[PDB]
């Protein structure tokens, strides 16, 4: 239950101008942060399921690639989805640590993130299915959560509000749910999505997929369904606006350790009630700046990820 990894990125323009010295090191699954003031102060140590070293470039033999990331976490999380269970992955961290590049990624030199890959993989396993008793259905929803109003990142309007249907549970009223029938088609929705995103990387991006599996039982001749709810999330840069963000992340924290009465405590948390916990495995990638100038925020992140256990 619950899976946590951290990923340090390469220096960015800012850090580079700031000569920002690297204060992060990694040894398997142990990211050690060094304090700036005290170059000695022995690097502080933490230990996760995964500690990806992406400080260099796709060149360095020892570089955690978007594939590696997806193959370790995504891949499995997708597998469980086929088994019939809900799945949710989370990107969390300072703005610019790497959440988006990790979830979505890019295109050239195929730097596709977890979402693009996971998708391609989901459809690849479906099309190669050679049992006529198995038919599939993939419904997608994409959105943004700001000041706790849901923005349909793949549509116009009608601000949306998340209710709590009697039995069914949480849901965003009037939120588009499009059935796709191929990777490409699901890829357009992605591009259109990250395209609509303008805003200010201050809101949570929730890419949900409702994977349905229909099995035609040779005997009895009864088609039974099996529904999985995959929710890939790009959280806010942790670091009124702050109120909803802080409350969200917080509520989320006292859950991972728990999952391994806090809930309606916030929309984001009140929405993934079917993914946050109850059951079904979740995962959490933590973007980390390798720059000294971010010591406090970088450290705070680590602690947040360390508490998720
Ligand atoms: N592991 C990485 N490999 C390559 N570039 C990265 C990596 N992590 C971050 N970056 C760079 O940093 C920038 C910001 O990452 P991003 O995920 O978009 O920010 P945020 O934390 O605000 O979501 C990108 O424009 C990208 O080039
Ligand atoms: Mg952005």
């Amino acid at each position: 239950s619950v899976k946590v990894a951290v990923r340090v990125r390469p220096f960015n323009s800012r850090e580079m101008s700031r000569d920002s010295k690297c204060i992060i090191q990694m040894s398997g699954s142990t990211t050690t942060i060094v304090n700036p003031k005290q170059p000695k102060e022995t690097p502080k140590s933490f230990s996760f399921d995964y500690s990806y070293w992406s400080h260099t470039s796709p060149e360095d033999i020892n570089y955690a690639s978007q594939k590696q990331v997806y193959r370790d976490i995504g891949e499995e999380m997708l597998q469980h989805a086929f088994e019939g269970y809900n799945v949710c992955i989370f990107a969390y961290g300072q703005t610019g640590a790497g959440k988006s590049y990790t979830m979505m990624g890019k295109q050239e030199k195929d730097q596709q993130g977890i979402i693009p890959q996971l998708c391609e993989d989901l459809f690849s396993r479906i099309n190669d299915t050679t049992n006529d008793n198995m038919s599939y259905s993939v419904e997608v929803s994409y959105m943004e959560i700001y000041c706790e109003r849901v923005r349909d990142l793949l549509n116009p309007k009608n601000n949306l509000r998340v209710r709590e249907h009697p039995l069914l549970g949480p849901y965003v009223e009037d939120l588009s749910k499009l059935a796709v029938t191929s990777y490409n088609d699901i890829q357009d929705l992605m591009d259109s999505g990250n395209k609509p995103r303008e805003t200010s990387s201050r809101s949570h991006a929730v890419f949900n997929i409702i994977f349905t599996q229909k099995r035609h039982d040779a005997e009895t001749n009864i088609t039974t369904e099996k529904v999985s709810k995959i929710s890939l999330v790009d959280l806010a840069g942790s670091e009124k606006e702050g109120a909803n963000i802080n409350k969200s992340l917080t509520t989320l924290g006292k859950v991972i350790s728990a999952l391994a009465i806090p809930y309606r405590d916030s929309v984001l948390t009140w929405l993934l009630r079917e993914n946050l916990g109850g059951n079904s495995r979740t995962a959490m990638v933590a973007a980390l700046s390798p720059a000294d100038i971010n010591y406090d925020e970088t450290l705070s992140t680590l602690r947040y990820a360390d508490r998720a256990k």
